């Protein structure tokens, strides 16, 4: 009586990559949560809110092939004067406006969202690695009720 | 050289609104774990079980705009016959039965969860504000061992 | 050689406020062992145990800004004919039944837990100081063995 | 003025049970911290480490409905020659080589991870209860440095 | 004037049970400081150390429902061989080996650490009681450097 | 009968490392309370709050492969200049403003967060050691109340 039957499907992600580290599998695909924020403390330009810490994981480093590190981030900018600002992304009604999403360096500096221009280098170790990064509101205007979702990429320099 | 590769991609998740405080990044979305109760403890409707707490935490409070808030929920209710009772959901096959999970104000009692009916109000103060909520399980008729899963929104009113 | 090696992560908890006097580190959140209690000495309503003392720590206070304090607690009450008894939460299963905790006053009364009604007011001194206070258990009928915790959180006022 | 507004969500998880007692809470999901070892410590085969302790916790416990229990651990096993030695899963690069994880009982004598031998018996009394367990590191070699993460489920047998 | 500021959290632990006497709050959960061991005074099997003492103190007594009692104590064996051994643990490096607490009755005796075996009896009076133990080392082999922090857990048995 | 039910998941941390000593368990991911400070306390740039201390633990440590160890942090600074200075990071709504968190060494002066820049040296001996730290706040300017969580991550050198 062995009543086989049909259990479904598995799916399996993965990449190879010639680099002296391997980013770690929970940092390949994360959700930072920022929580809500009152109009009332983004009410002109350059006003700016309380910053949420992420991090992200190098495995199986090597010091003996590189020594640095540095990630530089890619998306869509606010408009053509905020290069350091990612736009809101939800759906087409819903979302809020005159605000974005800065990503603020390990030395608290902006980084530009151009895919180019890498962060300060962190020196590694045998092992496992963390690079600190926050993130935080911008606003550009008079902010508005609303959702504010963003994505973005990144991608890393050993050297 | 300088060799760089591909990462990964980090979302980001937020709200913007315009109320007299914001709720924490760590309480719009969490967990709760009830933990096992036996089915000896659930024999006839009516019958409940212990308790277990959970909070809710508003940050930059303001009480020159509002002095008080509540909290409403909206769930799927269990029966026509109990309105503040929330209907387990967690697959298709392999649920208890005849039990449900209610929802305790700051003042012992069980809300209705149509998302109108709101919780007593609390006095707030500037800064950081908690407010108290306690879950247990309720029981409708003879319990059946089974998974104990369910979820459930809520609302914020600053009056 | 230098043989360097990952070592961990440390957390830091704390707060800015703007009053005549700060909590201390050790009163910030603590925990309070109030021990075994028989259910022959908590037979019918009203009846109560022994007490257990507990005090909040007061750090650089000036008595140029204030000259008074006072606390408030915000709980759970048991049931709405009991607003100054707190209710248990463990667990789902395993915590006593018609039973609660009562907080008492330096001048020996029960406090209200609705985060409003402050307690009795206590002149401050510049330096250090402490507030007593006490807790109790409190029956509202005939007790069950069963486990027994409980949290709150209370705020000061600075008249 | 209401100014109501939008909140989070809420999620609760639980289990119902026939059983003479419950897990607690705190037990049915559990992080244990071993802290470093040095490969030094870890040389030849057989070798193992100091021993780190948790506990599971069961609550409303009847001596009528049963007087002993006993728990059992599945996991993946290591190797066909080591089915009491845990295997480390944490990602695809960055882990320790030739070590795993043991499961010691309360007799002091480690555990087959197949899910079916369970552990020595203890005898139960009516309320709370606690049952010891200790976990070490176990050398299949020559280690190599690394992370070294595991899991594994249990249940119980309410003889 | 009513600078009002948030606080800090409060947490209350006790039980609440159907017995003759009730533990003190000083007992339910106290450290024994033992002190170092020189490694030459534990050289072969059976070389014991010498002893400290504690105390469990019983509150509230009464001998009309019980005349006597007696505890049992549960942990984590050293071995198979010697069940009134306990096993160290603190972390998964820098521990004694071959080494081991013993707890002992006020006879003399050792206890097994299985929870089910009581030590020997005591007259209780109506009021307060203390019931004694000690505490030593235990060299199962040739002992070695390292620390010695142990845990383990006692019920009461009125009878 | 037997009635066996389903218990838990157990998860298991932990690290292998090759290196003279390792870190503690308690060490590894620990959380350190500052309290609360006053807003009158910190007015003006360059000004410092009381130190509150925490410790750093070493176990089975070796004085034949190295005898001297340092430790060196990393986190997310609060400005270009403050590079000695950790930012705050709890959430997006509620935090401090000009004000962050500066870590000591047993020397007395504050340590770069970078990474690379590590800590006065301290001789090592066979078995545990500690190494003594202090975190205090600083203020860059004008402080606001609010917040004050921040996290941070160090490594340690065997030299």
């Amino acid at each position: 009586a062995a009543t086989t039957v049909n259990g479904g499907t598995v799916h399996f992600k993965g990449e190879v990559v010639n680099a002296a580290c391997a980013v770690d599998a929970g940092s390949v695909d994360q959700t930072v949560q920022l929580g809500q924020v009152r109009t009332a403390s983004l009410a002109q330009e350059g006003a700016t809110s309380s910053a949420v810490g992420f991090n992200i994981q190098l495995n199986d480093c090597d010091t003996n092939v590189a020594s640095k590190a540095a990630v530089a981030f890619l998306g869509t900018a606010i408009d053509a004067g905020h290069t350091n600002v990612l736009a809101l992304q939800s759906s087409a009604a819903g979302s809020a406006t005159n605000v974005g999403v800065q990503i603020l360096d390990r030395t608290g500096a902006a980084l530009t969202l151009d895919g180019a221009t890498f962060s300060s280098e962190t020196t590694l170790n045998n092992g496992t690695n963390t690079i600190p990064f926050q993130a935080r509101y911008f606003a550009t205007g008079a902010a508005t009720p609303g959702a504010a979702n963003a994505d973005a990429t990144f991608k890393v320099q050993y050297q």
